[PDB]
C-alpha cells in the first residue's frame, strides 16, 4: 500500500491551462495539441460543469491506475506574471524520541481557483522529493490546508486523496498556512 501510494505520487502530471472541457454524462473530454484527456466527475463537481461545452477551464491530469479524476478550476480571470498567494508550508518530521524538526518554506500559489487534487498531488511529491515520504509507512501523518477564515482541508497520507473530493476547489488567495506532520 505505502508501495502504491509512492508509485502513484511518482507518476507525472499535466497542468493543463484555459482550454474547453465537454460534458458528456459524467465524464470531460479535454483535447491537446498532444493528448486527448477524459476526466471524471466523481463529486461536487457534477453540480458545476454544464452539459456541452465549458470554456476557459484548467486541469490537473493523472492518469489512472487517458482518465484522470477531478482537478478542474475556473482558469484565472488575469494573468498573473506575479503570484496570486505566498503560503507558509511548515513540515515538521519526528526522526526520533530524541528529535523533531521544522522545515519553513514558502509555498507560491498561483491559480485564483485551485483544487484539491492539485494540492494534495503537489505536496506529496514535494514530501516525497524532500522529506523521505513512503520511505516509511506514513502512519498517522496528515497534511493540513488552512485557510484566513479559519475553515481548513486535511488530506490523510496513509490513503489516497478521495476521489470525491479531487474536484472540490478552493481559492487560492484565501489560503492561509499548510502545516504537514511526519
Ligand atoms: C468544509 C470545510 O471547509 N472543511 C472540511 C473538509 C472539506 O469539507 C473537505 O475536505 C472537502 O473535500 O472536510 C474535512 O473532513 C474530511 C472528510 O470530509 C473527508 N471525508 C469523509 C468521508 C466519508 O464520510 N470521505 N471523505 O475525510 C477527510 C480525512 O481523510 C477529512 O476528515 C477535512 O478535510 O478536514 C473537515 C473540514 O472541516
Amino acid at each position: 500500500a505505502t508501495q502504491d501510494l509512492s508509485e502513484y505520487y511518482n507518476r507525472p502530471y499535466f497542468d493543463l491551462r484555459n482550454l474547453s472541457g465537454y460534458r458528456e454524462g459524467n465524464t470531460v473530454t479535454f483535447i491537446n495539441h498532444y493528448q486527448q484527456t477524459d476526466v471524471k466527475l466523481e463529486g461536487k463537481d457534477k453540480d458545476k460543469i454544464k452539459d456541452g461545452n465549458n470554456e476557459n477551464l484548467d486541469v490537473f491530469v493523472v492518469r489512472e491506475g487517458n482518465n484522470s479524476i477531478g482537478g478542474i478550476t475556473k482558469t484565472n480571470r488575469t494573468q498573473h506574471i506575479d503570484t496570486v498567494q505566498n503560503v507558509n508550508l511548515l513540515v515538521s518530521k519526528s526522526t526520533g524520541q530524541h528529535t523533531t524538526s521544522v522545515t519553513s518554506t514558502n509555498y507560491s500559489i498561483y491559480k485564483e481557483e485551485i483544487s484539491l487534487k492539485e494540492l494534495d498531488f503537489k505536496l506529496r511529491k514535494h514530501l516525497i522529493d524532500k522529506h523521505d515520504l513512503y520511505k516509511t509507512e506514513p502512519k498517522d501523518s496528515k497534511i493540513r490546508v488552512t485557510m484566513k477564515n479559519g475553515d481548513f482541508y486535511t488530506f490523510e497520507l496513509n490513503k489516497k486523496l478521495q476521489t470525491h473530493r479531487m474536484g472540490d476547489v478552493i481559492d487560492g488567495r484565501n489560503i492561509e498556512k499548510i502545516e504537514v506532520n511526519l
